[PDB]
């Protein structure tokens, strides 16, 4: 049996190598990461790979690795795929612990906007989850943290950590982690997975999906939201997306939205991950 290396960047940023035989399906990859992180709570996490266009893919678990990865190597991201809208409700710690680095990541990033006072607040509460109680020994005037908190760190930025965390006394860290959720979890771009697109006009427009049904960022303006209860079916023809749209009780046909992306691939993988949010909707 011939076996292909597997390397894993895990959300800490360290690596996990292992060898699975080399017509594997994704879920037996998945299955060996999940088991090094003692992970139960699997349903919202995922693998992700950079695809010859060097776009992220989410690794199909049902699919044979070799004919995803095809030309590249077998080198992968461990990340979350599904973002619990209520993580309060997941049964376990190491679960939300998880979600907390990716959140972290989704921050540092920015892929998650955040206002100065949120940056600090998630930031003081990772603090104390990761060194416990405030101690004036590690932090003078000068303190700062090796912890990255934001897209653009300042030293206003870092004292406001320090202040707050200074507040967080006697806090444990599964405490810590829960209080970060409740604040991450009400950013407006929490969970939201963004797809680059046209409009039927050939305006430039971002696509978002998440938990609560699709968004259309036109601008900061006219944002169009469509809880999953209101799209009908979504589709992919070439480089096209449509999105059909109940109609308002009494009215006799739905509604067509059409949009166009980069490439063929990038219209399939929008659809794929459309998919996949709207069954997660239906088991919530
Ligand atoms: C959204 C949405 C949306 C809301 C209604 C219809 C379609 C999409 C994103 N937001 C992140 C914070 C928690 C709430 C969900």
């Amino acid at each position: 049996p011939k076996s292909m290396q597997c390397k894993v960047i895990l959300l800490d940023g360290s690596e996990y190598t292992c060898d699975v035989e080399k017509r594997s399906r994704g879920q037996v990859l998945f299955d060996k990461v999940c088991e090094h992180l003692n992970l139960l709570e699997k349903d919202y996490f995922g693998l992700t790979y950079r695809d010859a266009e060097n776009q992220k893919n989410w690794l199909d678990p049902a699919k044979e690795i070799k004919k995803q990865v095809r030309s590249g190597a077998w080198h992968f991201s461990f990340n979350v795929k599904f973002y619990p809208p209520d993580p309060a409700q997941l049964s376990e710690d190491i679960t939300r612990y998880y979600l907390c680095l990716q959140l972290r990541d989704d921050i540092v990033s920015g892929r998650l906007p955040c206002s100065f006072v949120t940056l600090a607040l998630l930031g003081s509460y990772t603090v104390q989850s990761e060194l416990g109680d405030y101690d004036p020994d590690e932090c003078g005037s000068d303190y700062i943290s090796e912890f990255r908190f934001a897209p653009n760190h300042t030293k206003e930025l870092e004292d406001k950590v320090i202040e707050l965390h200074k507040s967080h006394r006697g806090m444990t860290p599964a405490e810590a982690e829960m209080h970060f959720l409740e604040n991450a979890k009400k950013l407006s771009m929490y969970g939201v997975d963004l797809h680059h697109a046209k409009d039927s006009e050939g305006v430039e427009i971002m696509l978002g999906v998440c938990a609560s049904g699709l968004l259309i960022y036109r601008d900061r303006l006219r944002i169009n939201r469509f809880a999953w209860p209101k799209v009908l079916k979504i589709s992919y023809k070439r480089n096209n997306f449509y999105i059909k749209i109940r109609p308002g009780e009494f009215e006799q046909f739905e509604s067509t939205i059409g949009f166009k992306l980069p490439n063929h691939r990038a219209a399939k993988r929008l659809w794929k991950v459309c998919v996949e949010h709207h069954t997660f909707f239906r088991l919530l």
